[PDB]
């Protein structure tokens, strides 16, 4: 890599560490904002849209629920998404802006991007061509960069993580999954289409499952549907262990080259793992158009821009049954949670 990289990502890691080391706590309270619309409910937690009262600004407040979160065994992983979050900083990050809990929740306050998932879009048009796919592709290989430099897997990466923002660019949202780790690490995680061989394996994996991830995202926005696609997972599993994969003929070649390579079941021969990491991905032929400063600087014109009224606007999410923010008089779960 050109010097500038290597000084730019050493830049990175110093002050990423700064914060990792000395993490902020208690930043704000829940009184501090009125509650407007949930834009997406899970198994432990919620998001929903928020408006500080006394600024007016909007965010976007993901709310876990501390007692689900014990019994669905989240408490490293919890612990991990608030510590990892409150110090990263990239173009195509979503920004946290506050953290706190109380003794029945712990809430993380982010920006709000109003723009929708990437997954609404793509399933509105079917599929992407291949210069709209290569634009956002292009940018999860710059985020993936400057998060493998960081020792930092992601491991959570589909189209619905992925929010468009106003000027058409891509902000990467949930870091549930996300984990600082130097050599391997074995938790059974991810969604089952994105799962690399290795992890439904149960083997000892590594930073190469991103890069196995990208090839199905990849896919997936070409197409308009992922590769190892089955009716159940034990079917989608038997399919990425294969080592073999279909591609519709309206591909490019090149297309075709690059998600073979991605796609490759052997983790030691996949792309983004070899002696030349990330720089075999960037250099492939299907980048050959791809002005790599000029997407990280935002110069570029995105493909399209989401229609939205403003920084409130909640149309490009869909509609969810509004329950209570309850807060209990006794606190739960605090020794659990002792350090967010
Ligand atoms: C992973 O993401 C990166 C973004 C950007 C750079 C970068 N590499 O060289 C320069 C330069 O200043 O020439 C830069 C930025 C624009 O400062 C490197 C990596
Ligand atoms: C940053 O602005 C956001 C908007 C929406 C969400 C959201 N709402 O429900 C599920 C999500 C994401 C995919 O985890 C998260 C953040
Ligand atoms: C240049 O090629 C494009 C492909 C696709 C889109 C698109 N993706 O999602 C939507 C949506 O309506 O959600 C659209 C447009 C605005 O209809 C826009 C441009």
């Amino acid at each position: 890599e050109q010097e500038s990289v290597k000084e730019f990502l050493a830049k990175a890691k110093e002050e990423f560490l700064k914060k990792w080391e000395s993490p902020s706590q208690n930043t704000a309270q829940l009184d501090h904002f009125d509650r407007i619309k949930t834009l997406g409910t899970g198994s432990f937690g919620r998001v929903m849209l928020v408006k500080h009262k006394e600024t007016g600004n909007h965010y976007a407040m993901k709310i876990l629920d501390k007692q689900k979160v014990v019994k669905l065994k989240q408490i490293e992983h919890t612990l991990n998404e608030k510590r990892i979050l409150q110090a990263v900083n990239f173009p195509f990050l979503v920004k946290l802006e506050f953290s706190f809990k109380d003794n029945s929740n712990l809430y993380m306050v982010m920006e709000y991007v109003p723009g929708g998932e990437m997954f609404s879009h793509l399933r509105r048009i079917g599929r992407f061509s291949e210069p709209h796919a290569r634009f956002y592709a292009a940018q999860i290989v710059l985020t993936f960069e400057y998060l493998h430099s960081l020792d930092l897997i992601y491991r959570d990466l589909k189209p619905e993580n992925l929010l468009i923002d106003q000027q058409g660019y891509i902000q990467v949202t949930d870091f549930g999954f996300a984990k600082r780790v130097k050599g391997r690490t074995w938790t059974l995680c991810g969604t089952p289409e994105y799962l690399a061989p290795e992890i439904i394996l149960s083997k000892g994996y590594n930073k190469a499952v991103d890069w196995w991830a990208l090839g199905v995202l990849i896919y997936e926005m070409a197409a308009g549907y992922p590769p190892f696609f089955a009716d159940q997972p034990i079917q989608i599993y038997e399919k990425i262990v294969s080592g073999k994969v279909r591609f519709p003929s309206h591909f490019s070649s090149d297309l075709k080259d690059l998600l073979r390579n991605l796609l490759q079941v052997d983790l030691t021969k996949r792309f983004g793992n070899l002696k030349n990491g990330v720089n075999d991905i960037k250099n492939h032929k299907w980048f050959a158009t791809t002005d790599w400063i000029a997407i990280y600087q935002r110069k570029v014109e995105a493909p399209f821009i989401p229609k939205f009224k403003g920084p409130g606007d909640t149309s490009n999410f869909d509609d969810y049954e509004e329950e209570e923010i309850r807060v209990s008089i006794n606190e739960k779960c605090g020794k659990e949670f002792t350090e967010f």
